[PDB]
Parts: structure tokens; C-alpha cells; sequence
């Protein structure tokens, strides 16, 4: 659906059609102005950041694996006579229709027989979603992936590729798969009984030499070399697929380029009418497109064990029956064209409605974590309550929309219940330790990170031990729309310390949540605070980011009892545009305000800007207006005469229009 | 008879075992002897039996 | 109907006699007999009991 | 909520046995009997004790 994946982009965010992506990283973002102010006794000392840049980093790599389940046949698509007032298959005009039609009269009584089973598959979501894939492979095909290249470094922990991801080979995008073809044969119109089992579709005059290649590689394995998000692990979807064209199928041309997957698409949808289909592959893809890379070191528990993609069974009996496809379709929604036709027009828009999507979900995800079982909405049964639907299981889609239902506050429809794509929420429902590795850097590491091993000497391969899931991304996109306290993403905000000058700068907070603000605040103004716990000992660092440059309290890495003790005469300047604390003396008076907000995104340390035509709001209406319209200028050449004009010079001549 | 879609491997030995003689040895209720109902049966399944 | 029109004629006048052979009594009974046999299959009977 | 309706009529005849016996109550009764041996599993039972 295009139209709910629009609303979730900003207001101030004005796209363009083309995206030149060049690389396997791209640090999406926005430039705000913050006007600083610290207030105390002594005086007010005012600061002002012009360009203040908050980043989320998103890359092109994702351990993923592909998984064949039984799902919900999509009804759009057949005639509207066959169908009954409920909406179901009423078998009685089914063997009515097939007699008063073109077909052979010996095949009528043995077709009729099998129609009970065989019209009641209809999804080729599976087809559509692997055909998507080879249009974004050879389009984005220059994209490198380097063995022992840095997924993750933050100073203290560093974490390679090589860690996540073994038996992986360094390789481009387009060396990574060497898809084999399936068979592509011509259905025999005067064959006996349907072989169930073998999908059969339908075309338009002549499947060309280079569909053949598409729909032949579409139907196959995918073993890749390099772990890429759009070339990951997929099934065999069928052996052999027919084709119900009179005109021969043309053999295997071989090669192909990015514009002739968009013709095989175009051609696929309007003969089989699977526009719905089509729609439900859409948001497949928009899942399982980008993976975040991790805020923090402790983040990636969410990317250790590889999530399963729900893929539906490729089943279509359209080559058998082409009689009850035709002009009059039946849909249940009447924007049901509205998701192809914004595709055809901007490809590269899949981007931004890619990132709006993992955006919401990984968000929420990080404030589902912080609740106890013991409540009504909890990590187990917040999915069952929000659906108000039949759908088979409450997995792919479902899970990850009713997350952006919940982030955005609103009410998200889809015309039939498919449970089809990624599923994001599995380390969180196992409810148990996950082991991440790590590199270290340093030698004073396992104070910060809850570390296996006490003492570790540089270069040596650790474990960290990781209980409850920091969040993966910070609001960016939906920053300040459905704001929340833990995430403290206000425009305007104050914290207030309370001091005395008998204590030597020695503040100890016994409130949590001030002493998030007050950390938070002070790494905007550019000034490096280590706070030590007294209960436990630990340390905790405000600088623990390179992106956002925000201190979430779950940075922390522990829940028990609130003592921090902060000496502020140990307050370091680390950043450049900050304000100075040098000594400060009773109540301190913390503030910001972000005024103005302009898109920028960032890929290789330079700017990436975008390119082409104006991004418009496709509606139903805006084409069928022009249907209305027809060019009911009747289409005669009438030609209007010019009446020759003399003037002074006369060697020059002159003509008017009348 | 008429049937709905293929004939099972396990709907055949039923409906076999229901059209032949029951010649039981202890005399059960629900065993009683009854004559052979048929010899042959048709079933009008375009897929195969 | 769907069926093949050599066989009309020839059909319509069986139909006479084989229309009114609608009985299938026999067939339910003795498949329900099959049902109870397997079901309750464990019960014995012994030859010199009471 | 499926595409194969070949298998709906055998599905629907086991549903029917296997739904009228349904019970986890003696499954999750020993789960709580190990979490408390587990949790409290340093009591003595003396035999020649009063």
C-alpha cells in the first residue's frame, strides 16, 4: 500500500524521483538549529549550533532466510458474474460460464470437476516479490561488500563483519547470485486433464526472448555469496511454469538490463488482473529492503540469529480457465490499482518508504521491551488485541503494521488479511541472554560493558552479555509526532539541578529520569560527563553515540536502585559550537529550542543529493479525469489560414494570426 | 456413486470392505453375517481412483 | 447439460427404468458397522462364560 | 484459510475427535513442580527426625 507507507514521511521532506545510491551505507537525517542556555546564579551563558546534524545509519546487509507456508487465496481478479452477493465462489455459474464460452466441449464435463480445488489458488505474491529483487540487483548492481570492513565502532568495542556473518565471500551485488533458469513451456490448449501441482499464467500476444530469462530466473534458488538484503536465501518457488500464449514462447535470450523487468511486470499483472497481489509483495519488500545498523554496541542481540521470511506458496490455474478472466473484474476496494501505478512512475521512492518503515517498527520495538509480563498489553499479546481480523497466523506484515498503528495513532486497513513477509519479533519473545561478539580496542573496556572476561589485553575476541534490548534506531522521521518521555524528543525542553555551595560541584540524582535529561543536554552543549553508580560501582558515559548525539537511559546496561554520583570539576570539552561550564556555583537552569528543520542525507562522507522531477500525490482520480476527458477533440486536421500583413520595408514579410 | 474431487488411498479399502460378506466367527452384534451388496462399483471421479 | 450427444438419445431411454434405483441404505449401514468395529475393538468374548 | 482444500473433508473429521479432549492442566503441573525443586532444592529429610 503506498498510500499508508506516504503519510508516515515528514511534512518539511520534499522527494525527487531518482536516488543515486553508490554505496552499501547512507546516513538519512535533518539539519535543525538548537539555541542553547545555561542559567545559574553567577549568569545566563548562551550558545547557538546553526547546523546541528541527527543521523540514523541504515545499510544494505541483513542475514534473512526464506521459508515456503500455506496461505489465503486473493479473490480479486475474476469475473463479478461467477461470484454470489456474500462473496464467494457460487459453483452452479462457474460450470455456466465455462459452457458459453470458446473452450473444446469434450474438456467442459472434466475441467468443471476440478474447478472446486483448482480456482481457489490465486497468490502470486511469491512471483511479483522475486521479480521486484532482480529489478533492484541489476539497477543497484555497483554496490561492494568488503570481508573485514567495520559494521560497528564506538571507540572502546569494535565489531567486524566477519563476526555476524561467516562463510561469506567479499563480492559486488551483481557477482553475489548466479540464478539457474526453470523451465518455461507453452500450455497445449487440447490437454486432457489440468496437472495440479505446475502454476499456469496468463500473457499479452507474445512473451518476448528476454520475459523468458526474467520469469525463468524469478523461479529459481537464490545462493548467495555475500549476505545482501535484496539477495538473500530464498526456496525453489516451482519446478516448470506454464504460459497459456497462443504465440510461441521466443527461447532464453540470456542477458537482460533493469527496464525490461518493468515491462515483464506490467505485462503479468494487467492479463492475470492481480493487482492485490502485486500490492501485498510491495510491502513484503519494503521490510526486508535495509536493516539498521546498531546505535549502540550491545544493539546488534536484535541481528545475531537470521529472522525467517514468510513466503506464500506459488499457486495460480488462470492458463486453465481463461474465460473467467476479463474486462469486469471483481475488487473489494476501488483504489486497488493505486500501489502498480505509483511503482511504474517512481521505482526509487521504495527508499523512503523502506526507512519509514523500520523507523516505526524498531522504535516502538525499543519501548515494548520496558514492560513486565504482568499486564494487560505485554511482549507476548499486544498483536492479538490491536488485529480486528481472520488472518491464518499473527506473523510478517501484521506484526510490523500494527507497530506503525501504534506509533503513528491511527487506523491502518488492508482490503484481505495475507500474513506474508519478515517477522522482526523473535529475540524479544525468546526472553533470554543473547551473546554478541566483540573486538576490543582498549584495556579498560569491561567497566563500561558487561563483559564476560575482567581483564582483556588489545585485539582479543570477547563475549558481552546482553538482557533486555536497547532500541536499535532513535526517532528521526517521526521525531516530535507521538512524542514519549523515555525518548525525550520535545522541541522545546528544561532540566533543573539543584546544587549548594557547601557541596564541592558533588551532585548525586536520585530521580532517573532528570538524570537522563541533564545527560543529554550536556552532550548537545558538547561536554564529555562520566557518572559513577554507588550502589554497584559502575561507570556510565553520555558519549555513546556518533550519530543521534542523544543519552537514552537504557545506555546504562543495568536495572537496580538510583544513586549517581556526577563531580562536575572532571566535565571535559570534546565537541566544537558548545558552551563552557568552568565553575559552577548553586541551582543550574538547562535549555534548548529547535526552530527549523531541512532534509539531508550523507553517503562515502559526502553529500548525497536528490535528482529529477517533482514527487506529486498520485490519487485514482487524476488519470480517470483524463478517461472523463477521453481527447473528445474530435480528431480532424483542421488547419487555420495566417493572413499575410505589408509594412514600410516590404522586402521582409509578415504574418498575422488572424 | 458420485465423490468430491480424487478418491483417497484410504476410501477405497472402506468403501471395497463395505460392499463384500461379513462371515463373522463370534457372534457380535455389530458383526452379524449380511450377503454380498455388489460385486463392482462405479465411481464417477474425473481425477483418478 | 455437458454431456455427449451421441449418448442422448440412447441415455434418455434407459432413464425409464435406472431413474428409480435410489437406495443407498445398504452402504451407509454396513460403513457405520465399520466405524463402531474399530473403535470399540478391544472388547472380547469368551466361549464358556456366564 | 488455505489454498490445498483437497485435505478440508480428512481435517475436519480428526478436528471433530481430537477437540472434545483438549487439556494442558497436567503438562504445566509439573513445569511448577520443577521450578520449585530448582528454587528450593537445599531442604533435608531426615529419617530418625520427630
Amino acid at each position: 500500500m503506498s498510500s499508508l507507507l506516504n503519510s508516515l514521511l515528514p511534512e518539511y521532506f520534499k522527494p525527487k524521483t531518482n536516488l543515486n545510491i553508490n554505496s552499501s551505507r547512507v546516513q538519512y537525517g535533518f539539519n535543525a538549529r538548537i539555541d542553547m542556555q545555561y542559567e545559574d546564579d553567577s549568569g545566563t551563558r548562551k550558545g547557538s549550533r546553526p547546523n546541528a546534524f541527527m543521523s540514523n545509519t541504515v545499510a544494505f546487509i541483513g542475514n534473512y532466510e526464506g521459508i515456503i507456508v500455506d496461505d489465503i487465496p486473493i479473490l480479486d481478479g475474476l469475473r463479478a458474474d461467477i461470484f454470489d452477493t456474500h462473496g464467494d465462489l457460487d459453483m452452479g455459474l462457474v460450470e455456466d460460464a465455462l459452457s458459453k464460452s470458446t473452450m473444446i466441449r469434450r474438456n467442459v464435463p472434466t475441467y468443471t470437476a476440478y474447478a472446486s480445488e483448482l480456482l481457489y489458488k490465486r497468490n502470486l505474491t511469491s512471483l511479483f516479490y522475486n521479480m521486484l529483487r532482480l529489478y533492484y540487483i541489476k539497477k543497484w548492481g555497483s554496490i561492494k561488500y568488503e570481508k573485514d570492513a567495520i559494521f560497528y565502532d564506538n571507540g572502546h568495542a569494535c565489531l567486524l563483519n566477519r563476526q555476524l556473518f561467516p562463510k561469506s565471500r567479499d563480492a559486488s551485488l551483481e557477482s553475489s547470485l548466479s540464478l539457474p533458469e526453470a523451465e518455461i513451456a507453452m500450455l497445449d490448449p487440447g490437454l486432457e486433464f489440468p496437472e495440479e501441482d505446475v502454476p499456469a499464467i496468463l500473457w499479452h500476444g507474445r512473451v518476448s526472448s528476454r520475459a523468458t530469462c526474467i520469469l525463468g530466473q524469478a523461479c529459481s534458488e537464490f545462493a548467495p555469496l555475500a549476505p545482501f538484503s535484496i539477495a538473500h536465501y530464498s526456496p525453489q518457488l516451482t519446478r516448470k511454469l506454464f504460459v497459456n500464449a497462443p504465440a510461441g514462447i521466443e527461447p532464453s535470450s540470456g542477458r537482460y538490463t533493469h527496464e525490461d523487468v518493468k515491462d515483464a511486470i506490467t505485462i503479468l499483472v494487467s492479463a492475470n488482473q492481480a493487482y492485490t497481489d502485486f500490492e501485498a509483495a510491495y510491502l513484503m519488500l519494503a521490510q526486508t529492503l535495509v536493516s539498521p545498523v546498531p546505535r549502540t554496541a550491545e544493539a546488534s542481540a536484535w541481528f545475531i540469529n537470521a529472522g525467517m521470511v514468510n513466503m506464500p506458496t506459488l499457486s495460480c490455474a488462470n492458463g486453465y480457465y481463461p474465460a473467467l478472466t476479463n474486462v469486469n473484474p471483481y475488487h473489494r476496494l476501488d483504489t486497488w490499482k493505486d500501489t502498480l501505478n505509483h511503482w511504474v512512475a517512481y521505482p526509487d521512492m521504495l527508499f523512503y518508504h523502506s526507512v519509514a518503515m523500520i523507523e516505526s517498527c524498531y522504535v516502538e520495538l525499543g519501548n515494548v521491551a520496558r514492560v513486565s509480563d504482568s499486564d494487560a498489553i505485554n511482549k507476548y499479546t499486544f498483536t492479538e488485541l490491536s488485529v480486528q481480523g481472520r488472518p491464518v497466523m499473527n506473523r510478517g506484515i501484521i506484526v510490523d503494521l500494527t507497530l506503525v498503528a501504534m506509533r503513528t495513532g491511527r487506523e491502518i486497513s488492508l482490503p484481505y488479511p495475507v500474513s506474508c513477509g519478515l517477522t522482526r519479533t523473535d529475540a524479544l519473545l525468546q526472553g533470554t541472554e543473547i551473546h554478541v561478539p566483540v573486538v576490543v580496542k582498549d584495556i579498560d573496556m569491561p567497566q563500561y560493558y558487561n563483559a564476560i572476561d575482567k581483564d582483556v589485553i588489545e585485539g582479543q575476541e570477547t563475549v558481552i552479555k546482553v538482557k533486555q534490548l536497547p532500541p536499535a534506531m532513535y526517532p528521526i522521521y517521526t521525531y516530535g509526532i507521538n512524542t514519549t518521555e523515555f525518548y525525550s524528543d520535545h522541541f522545546e525542553d528544561q532540566v533543573q539541578v539543584e546544587m549548594a555551595p557547601i557541596d564541592n560541584g558533588k551532585a548525586v540524582f536520585n530521580d532517573a529520569r532528570k538524570f537522563s535529561k541533564f545527560m543529554s543536554i550536556m552532550r548537545m552543549m558538547g561536554n564529555d560527563v562520566t557518572a559513577t553508580d554507588l550502589v554497584t560501582g559502575r561507570k556510565v558515559s553520555n558519549w555513546a553515540d556518533n550519530s543521534s548525539g542523544r543519552f537514552l537511559y537504557t545506555d546504562v546496561k543495568y536495572e537496580g536502585q538510583t544513586a549517581f554520583l556526577v563531580d562536575m570539576d572532571t566535565v571535559k570539552a570534546r565537541d566544537h559550537c558548545w558552551v563552557s561550564i568552568v565553575d559552577p556555583n548553586g541551582t543550574m537552569n538547562l535549555s534548548y529550542k529547535m526552530t527549523n528543520f531541512r532534509a539531508a542525507m550523507f553517503s562515502r562522507n559526502k553529500p548525497l543529493y536528490m535528482t529529477g522531477g517533482s514527487v506529486r500525490t498520485i490519487a485514482t482520480g487524476n488519470y480517470r479525469d483524463a478517461a472523463e476527458r477521453l481527447r473528445a477533440m474530435d480528431e480532424t486536421l483542421r488547419l487555420k489560414p495566417f493572413k499575410i500583413t505589408e509594412k514600410l520595408d516590404f522586402r521582409v514579410a509578415a504574418y498575422a494570426i488572424p
